[PDB]
């Protein structure tokens, strides 16, 4: 993590050197907060910087999770991620509410919990073959898995208050989102709970993991279900959406694969 | 091609039931046009339509030049689509000129010139291991290489036009994108005259080889200083890009990987 050391270190100085600037242009404590706000290039190297400090928290947070294992799951992170900063970018863009830097914030919070769900879902991938099995990767996966659900859960209500409250104009996003996050928090803890239940039988016990697959498929209809909801709201609010269709392709895909491979077998 | 068949099929059926509606609808032949214009889901069919056609003329050239050949060609020519839609609908919100079916004619032409581009490197890339070495093959590589260059010239040349007289509002992105094929087509064509230099000797001929690879760097420093220029004046005259900001990552990591690989060897 040398690198990630010297990244943060070198936006800590650049942001000192604004601070340290501001403040010898306005000797006072009111003014030079002012004109750091009211400065663009001053504010953009404090979005850096708080960008960074997300990126190291992530980092510890994955270090803490799941620990390193620098692999296809990192390869995934990065792809996922450039899909979803475009999707994301293309939404805001999807109404007038620019800037808005608390809006960002919760885009960028989004992004952090869709990016642990993946690296969760390339973890029971892991997990499935043949991993370090002892109680520590259980804790592991048991806390992530309430962690992800309780933050999923509480963001769904208060976007459903939101909605309920206020209306339909930029929460729905975020609450159709966190339903996608949520049917994937329990795609996991279905694969979970079948891997423990094949590894503490000694047996194989194939006769539950056919129905495992089962689950699986249906969890996808679920998915699918969910984006073509949100696809029908998102053609009854606006004109037409332009940030999900790729997603939405993506699911359908993966729905048509999956059920094409159970009617085969 | 039955599903193409299949498909354009169901949408010339489609258009010409909405066209019997409009014309059962006002009998004339003025009324029934302007309720086309007017009415939004009849123009979506005829958007769609043309779409279908599109494609189908898309797949006629591609049988004609390349010739199916049904491989990773297909799987890049899928993921780069869909990173260019996304990027052109991101440079397409970066401006306010919002419907403009002009321009929406105008990014779907760059957007079959660019997945024609990535054929013809995929083809390239094939063509450098073991082909099917012929006159026919030869003669589409020429004829594909001469009609895109000529197109891009053209292009480039009209955009020059257009941001001399006008200004750059919009027309500069579609500088620069043909600016970046043009690239592309001048490595198509290096890569080319490699290839036949080294089959028309018969020896291999390895001292050039190391020059061909001399000059694909090359052209890679000149790829990244073309979207490099490109983000100075995206900058320039604008707040801040959001539609390149992938593209530019991934050359830069192209340039980078191009780079070490030299200074390594």
């Amino acid at each position: 993590m040398f690198r990630t050391a010297v990244m943060m270190a070198a936006s800590l100085a650049l942001t000192g050197a604004v601070v340290a600037h501001a403040y010898y242009l306005k000797h006072q404590f009111y003014p030079t907060v002012v004109y750091l706000t009211k400065s663009s290039p001053s504010m953009a190297v404090l979005y850096i910087q708080a960008f960074v400090l997300v990126f190291l928290l992530g980092k510890v947070m994955g270090k803490v999770f799941f620990g390193q294992l620098r692999a296809a799951e990192m390869e995934h992170l990065l792809e996922r991620s450039w899909y979803a900063v475009t999707e994301t970018c293309l939404a805001f863009t999807v109404f007038r509410d620019d800037f808005s830097p608390r809006f960002v914030a919760l885009f960028t919070l989004l992004l952090f919990l869709k990016c642990f769900h993946w690296l969760a879902e390339d973890r029971v991938d892991f997990m499935e073959r043949s991993p370090n099995i002892s109680w520590l990767f259980h804790c592991r996966i048991v806390s992530l898995m309430f962690l992800l659900g309780i933050l999923d859960f509480l963001f769904v209500s208060h976007a459903y208050h939101s909605i309920l409250t206020r209306g339909a104009s930029v929460q729905l996003v975020f609450g159709f989102e966190y339903a996608i996050l949520m049917t994937m928090v329990l795609t996991i803890f279905i694969k979970y709970v079948l891997h423990s239940v094949d590894l503490q039988s000694e047996n194989p016990w194939d006769n539950k993991a056919v129905y495992m697959l089962y689950t699986e498929l249906f969890t996808g209809f679920i998915k699918v279900l969910l984006y073509m909801a949100f696809m029908t709201i998102m053609i009854k609010v606006h004109t037409f959406p332009l940030f999900a269709i790729r997603p939405m392709y993506l699911a359908m895909r993966q729905f048509k694969k999956a059920v094409t491979d159970a009617i085969m077998s």
